[PDB]
């Protein structure tokens, strides 16, 4: 794994994580960094005669001030016109719809709340050794045009527009929106697979395996009709969390027909996180390539995301879903992630806002530091 | 334990809860299912020609949707009429009162924070196997008429109430309110036991044990004069989770002198959850047959339940206050069960009363599935 | 001044101002609306087939919907290279600072705030008869890289960048930040004025005149210091609002020997609003064309703007202060202007962000519909 | 009337408001001012080095900053030797009780937050020109030991501590604390008015005028049982404000019996307040040596007082309930006043706490400036 | 830290708990009975419908819980800071927010501390120590402090929290954002007469760059700290790294020093009272006194929501106490301070809540094992 590599001297009081991470950082280059600071100080203006650090300009035109500037997630660059998201490696977009939750609305917002708090966020992970503006290129491209009287036009627009981006060569991460998402990011990234089959590692805990709720593909049925499509099949379908009284009997059972896996909170945790992570990549990309991430923040128990519509006690702790999300992501590539349910109206702190963030930020580190993107 | 049994043939690479819990839906009833569908018809018209889900109303009848309808506790029938109640296998019951609370009030509001949230459920646990629909009646009986004025007079309404609702033979779950009450359920469940003991289960960080607080009975009194009663043996009461900086020392002091048993969070924790839950199980059911649960929300770390009056740090988290409890309703009947101290107003994201809410009815499906309920 | 013309023959049972309104919206063009539907479909793709209306794009770029894309104000672009800011009839900047605040911080925030919530308006005031889409071009330019541990740094680095704003012929609306801003745009503005003087209508119930507070140039100070400017003459500085419990008696004192004019709240609601602007514009520009407008939002009654760091009761309600702002806006040409102590951390439903996007937007169309821009 | 009164020559373009204003703080003295300066400099330490005012200490120890110090009423002197407050020309103290409430808890906080928000204020008034620190001597001796069990016990000590206070000499400035209170308060004034009688001024949208509410004297029942003292006569009761949907029918009826004089907020605006408050005072002290001041925060309009157990729309504005009480405070004496049912557990940012602080303070000016105090 | 035989008790007690019960029955009860005489002489003796003859008509001491004036766990205010050191311990606040780099409103921090204080009582079950028999504690209030210059705010808080801690009393100061750190490492330094100053430090953030938005902010604290000559750099533990908040440059700096850092993970692997162990060790090497520097933020976002940098994948409340539990008891603390506590974004005040307990827990252990009072 990722220890001290001695190629940095340090002295050993250092625990194992922080030494590994202490030298990390001395060989990581500083190219992508200066190159902002000439734009900003360029396109803001040099900064006033006043201002004794000359890298400041006059307006905020990079990750500084944190407090200030134009909300894109992580203050990427917004790509307005779309057919250019192939340049990056990344491309952010955002799912805002809740006419697909059972209980509270709110995750409309959840785009909007997920990079408003993200900007607190450097671009250095220090346990994990990665400097995300060195070496990924990351574009926010904005919204789906989402129809909140008509969940099925809801689900053309977001299979399209995640269809343009996945085809587009860029790794895609889907803000939503609830859960019923799933169903259309899916669709759109299968249909750009070449027939080549699709695995899911899904975490939640809802199963969201039935077919109709409220008489529509609600939050609750994407993985129903998903697991429908001739190249997704559903024992690729791996379900990371689910537990509760929110994982409604017709799920189950279509759940258990179609063989996907299931593996509780407590089943992670008693076998211990680093096995649960190896069972769950083994099933997942069992005979295929291409695997999605679909991230429901309400696996975490409900203290840690209060802002979410299908809240539940006895979820993950944080540091036991981000050690198992590191794990995928750094022994596998991923074909895309969406996070899914955070609703800032009922996050008064941002604290859900901000475990979403750092869902994505972590994959995406991986996913640079173990050669699978960038 | 709830191991797979072998009866419904399932794959390898379920988690062992998860098998479980699959093989348990694919057993249970669907009878208690189709009679609300067809009764929710019936009182609520067929729905519109467009619905293509003919199960579906036009009024909201029965548990969908979870964000509309009238809000008794898990959408249990509404029993006007409390003479009728011993019909009912499990009887809810409010006592909304705090003239107990020595900090913060509010928790004349948890009964109905209780019963708001408690919509977003279904009526099927998947991990514990159980569909309470299927294997028990629930009634909600609503409120005591509480005396916010006089704590005397409230505790002779909760005596009086929760009597009537113990010697119909339904099971008692009483929402508080504040702990004081406890004295005044317990008092009320003592009279019908036919001068057999009583023991009590009670989850707090606060021994509750003094006499008199600012002059009266409060929150940190029930437990001194519960066991002043001949029949509720001060030896049989179990204090799980005391600790913090709001234990009163004259509480201390009482419980010392009658020979209460205590265990921390950290001594529940460092012996483990099942041997904390072996050990309190044989000291409250030592020479007695029926024992009271009395759960305040508090016994959980503050960030769980920031909706009471009396927070701290270093509670019990989630998952291992709930395997406590599933481990106590499992191996013994209890003779009801009272969760108090939700303060709404303190709870914004209605993260605690959530939380009871589970509490409940995780208590209620052992209880179910183990046969000392239904 | 405003009222129907006979131009587009209406009923006769409109309101006065309803039959201006629906007469006036007849009369506007569609030009700039066809345009933005044109570009967002080439920008952001064709919608999917099933949407009837062929003017949705796949991805949200333009006014809808509402709820999604980033968030720059009233989504006018933002315009990355601030040399480019001329080319605009109008420029949005922010001024994210309260280093300046006696009491309450997050005035930081305001920006973001008011960003936030200027999503939820249209292009298009009914009452004033003017869409803004079609009438005058708007960008948005980010934030002042402000300086939260040195006050003095950050008015060098605002005055910087308004004065390079309000040079470039663009009208600057400034988003604070708290009222210490005030000193550090009138001095950016006043550099450029050609030795021409300017004079400040100023919304309070703060006189904001002393020369120092807890040592500093804080929000109690900045026309104490604006005024010492040689060509911003304190007899032209108009403070509209005055009272209450916080108007510190030094500020009043040096006002009083500078000879600014003070109306009170009661004042102008005595004397009639439409008594009140004329009284204000007379004195304000008395001698001078140049005006700034300072808005600071505790001038209204702290129920209209929680979020704020110095509220006070009995100050203006909406439609007083929205009717002062339109008479001033529709009579005179302004300078530029600032809306300031916006704190949105102490805003809960974002009331005050949206009181304050409305005067912005207000003060605009009256600019506009009267001929002073666009 | 308060006019300028060319002591110190003015400008004409000032309001009548503001004229008088600007000319009565040039002929307030500062002596109080430069005491508090040198005593914080003592107590407090000089400043460091760097600090170019020599007023300012190291500690906080006085007025400023606003934000800083230990929260007594405006930051009057903790008298914690309750023998001592004849000493002063005010006496704060704190009711903290919430068991007459009938709907929502919390008031029990209303002392603590009104002191808390307090801290905004300076000590001076611009449009009733005056300066407390100047002109009266203010302490808070904290507050009441209350009995949250146990209404009558509380209403015992409100009593016995009220009495000691107005015994004292000093006005008495009660903080509630719910309104039966009112009749404890009452209670211990009338015990020290050696058979002189007391007429009362209440505001507020409920008559509380009943005999017994849940089986106790509750906030509904007051004035029933203070009428009944021999030298409280109900003739004298007037109640400003009356109106709603919780007016209760029993309590209608007593007062009715009682012959108490109501005027509705219509009845007040439709009138005008000046007539209003004539009308008032004419009947309050018709054939009584002293009137106590009953305020009720519930008798503004909901949104300007959110944080209060029984809110109610159509109530008064803050400039006109504002108005009615200057004109109270400056007309007459008053014994004392209570400020009642201020509840910031629903009051998050903090504006009834804050319109109940300006309350306090503008009924003080008032008796100050005209003669009444100090 | 265990049952010892003293005072008989039957054998179904967890033994923290049966440490608990016995320790609380040799606790004395002088300090209560002063208090129950000073409130009623000060407050007037209660009504005569009240039973309890302890309770006066106006609240005076501990009781009602909310009620009174709201001085840290209702301790005695001192207007006249001349005198504090009379006290074993002395809490003062630093309300100043103008070294944030996100969200202000931790100058709030003190007050919203002192206010929900008042929740405790005077003594805690498992650590059997009662505060208020054991030790005088009193609030000075706040250091005056210069919301648009954080050079003279750092001035204000070294010659205050210097004045403290040259008169003997333990300080412990309420944030406040943690730029103050340097401000009160700098303070106490000028009063060890040369002596050598470690620090432990409780953070996500290493707070260890030179300029930060131009100004020496909450992330530059050590960075100037360990400049000065007697606090070294290699005695500066940093608990709890991680994140995206540890800016590079810190890092950088940090390396270069020779700062020791152990992350949430390494602490929760190698055990609490490993971590414990090796922190002590670093931290008192070659050196006596230490200071504590506790950021609320090492804990996880949902358990301190109330801050101006949240951070998910923190300590967990249980981790954190017994770390501080550990340090507290083994060896004395020069003082403490508790930083980034944002009252604004805390609805249900647990923030102050955890501020508040790591306070009352650091004091208890200081008292029980020797080291204070
Ligand atoms: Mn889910
Ligand atoms: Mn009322
Ligand atoms: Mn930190
Ligand atoms: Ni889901
Ligand atoms: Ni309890
Ligand atoms: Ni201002
Ligand atoms: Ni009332
Ligand atoms: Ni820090």
């Amino acid at each position: 794994k990722r220890t001290y590599q001695g190629k940095v001297p340090l002295h050993d009081n250092y625990g194992p994580e922080a030494k590994y991470a202490v030298e990390a950082e001395a060989l990581l280059p500083t190219t992508k960094f200066e190159e902002e600071i000439a734009r900003g100080l360029e396109l803001g203006l040099p900064g006033a005669d006043s201002i004794k650090d000359r890298r400041i300009p006059t307006f905020s035109r990079g990750e500084l001030p944190h407090f200030a500037g134009i909300n894109t997630f992580i203050k990427a660059p917004y790509v307005e016109d779309v057919r250019k998201c192939g340049q990056y490696d990344v491309a952010i977009l955002g799912a805002p719809f809740d006419g697909g939750t059972t209980y509270r609305a709110g995750t409309r917002f959840g785009p909007q709340g997920i990079r408003k708090i993200s900007a607190l966020y450097g671009t250095y992970s220090f346990e994990l050794g990665v400097d995300l503006r060195e070496s990924v290129s990351i574009c926010d491209v904005g919204d789906i045009f989402t129809i909140p009287g008509n969940i099925e036009k809801t689900f053309d627009q977001v299979s399209k527009g995640v269809g343009h981006v996945f085809a587009s060569g860029a790794f895609p991460v889907v803000l939503g929106g609830d859960h019923s998402l799933g169903f259309a990011t899916v669709r759109g990234v299968a249909q750009h697979l070449n027939g080549k089959k699709l695995g899911i590692l899904h975490f939640d805990r809802h199963v969201d395996t039935q077919d109709t709720d409220l008489d529509e593909r609600m939050h609750t049925t994407p993985w129903f009709h998903a697991t429908n499509i001739p190249n997704v099949p559903a024992k690729n379908l791996v379900q990371i969390g689910i537990g509760g009284w929110q994982a409604p009997r017709p799920g189950v059972k279509a759940g258990r027909e179609r063989q996907t896996t299931i593996m509780t909170v407590t089943d992670c945790v008693e076998m211990g996180i680093e096995n649960a992570a190896k069972q769950a990549l083994e099933v997942a990309f069992d005979g295929v390539d291409a695997v999605w991430l679909s991230f429901d923040v309400d696996c975490l128990d409900a203290a840690f995301v209060p802002g979410t519509g299908w809240p539940e006690p006895g979820g993950f702790l944080p540091r036991e879903v981000l050690k198992f999300l590191q794990i995928i992501a750094d022994t596998k590539p991923l074909a895309g992630m969406e996070i899914v349910e955070c609703a800032p109206p009922y996050d008064a702190a941002e604290i859900t806002s901000l475990m979403a963030t750092r869902v994505i930020c972590d994959v995406l580190a991986c996913q640079v530091r173990s050669g699978h993107l960038g």
